[PDB]
């Protein structure tokens, strides 16, 4: 594989001209106003989530990645591709690491690293994992997850689904309660996906929800020079053994065949294969 | 018929007041609570917990909305469909204060129930099931709608009795602090009070895991009301008098009647169970 630098810094120019990627990373203060209403992305027009006092503080001042720039990015979602793949030190090598929904590392490190930078979190995580933060334990577990991220972006798209509505209520209060005592920088997109979806339309790919996967690729091509993915792979058996894989690390196939596409063109690096 | 048994009543009155600091219990104000102040449930594993936000607090009265409050004759009334075709409604009104039950509806039911409310309780719950957790326009205009109704009402919301009222207690809240001045409402919202009630009347033979909303009700109304008269209590899927079936609620426990049935026979209160004159 080589880094056609020219084609990728293209591309970029291309993904830029369709989504103003550093206005639509997050909501700021002064771009919402107290008692507006947001609609969901993906969900029916008539539901909607009312902008409080609270929810307004929680928003950044100024984009976090605005005049960032990073010279090699690791995006690494989470197929189980990467169980046995020893690809921490190629992964922690990175300028910055983005990964997705809050995925642990402590436990799998030689695999993934622990090196992060951004990680998503669809608030009905909370719901799933944390116990919509009702008990001392609960609340307790979640401080301790965020502290171990230090100083990384939390990427909340809290506008995506009209079923986050109640547990975007809980983590809004959850993080004022505790304003103060945490290093780690929240963003919140608003309704960037109608945008998102018209620069990968062209490309032709179509679907319902486009990936997280995706998602990430387009944000990290505005301020990295050369991004590297790691755990893309949406089938269960292993490319090279063809022995069975989980289908997470830690236990769709239109964007995959886009990403090999691009792989092939030189633009991106897909991984498939044992590190070291 | 019934006779009021006026000294016998001022009697329960003084005893359970002696017990239950029923105008303190009424709500929590604002100087009782702090910011961050974890909440435990009443009736729920003290293990669930819900912390007081700067707009919880903000919602909360400076004093007890009842303090120093008295009235001649109050009604309390309850949800049962005994309500219905009785035509209790101008003897209901006639009362000086009026209680009534979970967002009751009156507007359909006027000439069985009423149209005066001066304090309604509100289970959070009733969002989820009626309002569709305030998610749209519809629901937002239809929920602002049924509190205007209630003018200067009280709204007693008892947001700590059960654990699975914390996430639309926040859609509440929420709510009520966009919407703040546009509502003449009295907002009023107990705390762990459940304890200190249900304690005097384990002495008085009646015991649940949950105590009902009447009882609560009549011990509410003990302390501001002169005489008190229930209508709408009646557990049962049959009328007294006639034996015909009931809808369980007018616009659609049996250990709580018994005794509220009990205090009818010694004349402190009079249990309405028929048509009004
Ligand atoms: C609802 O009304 C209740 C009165 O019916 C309020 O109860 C009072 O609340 C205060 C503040 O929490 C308590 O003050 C404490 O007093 C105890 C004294 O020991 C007592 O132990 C029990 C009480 O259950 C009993 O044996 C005697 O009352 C004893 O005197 C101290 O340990 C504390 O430091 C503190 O000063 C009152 O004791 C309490 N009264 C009763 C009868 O329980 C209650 O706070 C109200 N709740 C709300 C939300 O308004
Ligand atoms: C940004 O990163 C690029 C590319 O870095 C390369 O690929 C990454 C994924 C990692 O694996 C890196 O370890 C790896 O460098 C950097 O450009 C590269 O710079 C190095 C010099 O530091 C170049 O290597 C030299 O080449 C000359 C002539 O060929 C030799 O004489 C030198 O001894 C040395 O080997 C290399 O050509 C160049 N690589 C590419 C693909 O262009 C870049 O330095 C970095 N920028 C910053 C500011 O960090
Ligand atoms: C995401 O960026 C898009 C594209 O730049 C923004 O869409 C523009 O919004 C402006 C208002 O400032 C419109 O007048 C432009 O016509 C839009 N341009 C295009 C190409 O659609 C959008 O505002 C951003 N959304 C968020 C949440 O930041
Ligand atoms: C990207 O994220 C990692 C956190 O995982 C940052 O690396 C840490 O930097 C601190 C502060 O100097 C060090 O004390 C830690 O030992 C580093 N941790 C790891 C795991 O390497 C890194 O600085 C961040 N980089 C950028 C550009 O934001
Ligand atoms: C009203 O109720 C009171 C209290 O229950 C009655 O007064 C009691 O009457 C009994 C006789 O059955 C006496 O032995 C008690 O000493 C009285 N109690 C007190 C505290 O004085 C009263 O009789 C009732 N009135 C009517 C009309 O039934
Ligand atoms: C409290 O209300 C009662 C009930 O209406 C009042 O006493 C009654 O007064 C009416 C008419 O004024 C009479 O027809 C009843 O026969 C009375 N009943 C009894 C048992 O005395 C009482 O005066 C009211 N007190 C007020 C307004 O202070
Ligand atoms: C109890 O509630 C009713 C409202 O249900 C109050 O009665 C209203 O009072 C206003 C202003 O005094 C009148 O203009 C309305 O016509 C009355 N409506 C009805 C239905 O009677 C009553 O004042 C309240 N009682 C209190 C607070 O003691
Ligand atoms: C990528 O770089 C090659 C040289 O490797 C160049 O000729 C080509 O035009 C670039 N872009 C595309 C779209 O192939």
């Amino acid at each position: 594989w080589k880094f056609n630098r020219t084609a990728f810094l293209h591309q970029r120019q291309e993904i830029l001209q369709h989504v103003d990627v550093i206005k639509n990373f997050s909501l700021t203060k002064n771009s919402v106003r107290i008692g507006q209403l947001m609609h969901y992305d993906y969900s029916s027009h008539k539901y909607v989530f009312s902008i409080s006092n609270n929810f307004r503080s929680l928003l950044p001042d100024v984009s976090p990645i605005m005049n960032k720039h990073y010279n090699i990015c690791a995006v690494v979602g989470n197929s189980g591709i990467l169980t046995g793949s020893q690809c921490g030190q190629e992964i922690d090598k990175s300028d910055f690491v983005f990964r997705c929904n809050f995925a642990p590392t402590e436990a799998f490190q030689r695999d993934v690293g622990r090196k992060t930078n951004l990680t998503t979190f669809n608030p009905s995580i909370l719901e799933k994992y944390y116990n919509n933060l009702l008990t001392i334990q609960d609340r307790n577990n979640f401080f301790l997850s965020l502290k171990k991220l230090d100083g990384a972006i939390l990427w909340i798209p809290a506008f995506f689904f009209h079923t986050s509505a109640t547990v975007t209520r809980t983590l809004v209060d959850f993080f004022v309660e505790h304003r103060g005592q945490l290093k780690v920088q929240l963003a919140w997109p608003g309704n960037i996906m109608q945008h998102v979806n018209r620069y990968w339309k062209n490309k032709h790919l179509s679907p319902k929800r486009l990936s997280t996967g995706i998602l990430m690729y387009t944000l990290a091509s505005a301020i990295c020079e050369e991004i590297h993915l790691y755990g893309f792979w949406p089938f269960g058996f292993d490319p090279n053994t063809r022995e069975d894989l989980p289908y997470h690390y830690y236990d769709l196939p239109a964007e995959f065949q886009l990403l090999y596409r691009m792989h092939g063109e030189g633009l991106t690096k897909l991984t498939l294969s044992h590190c070291a």
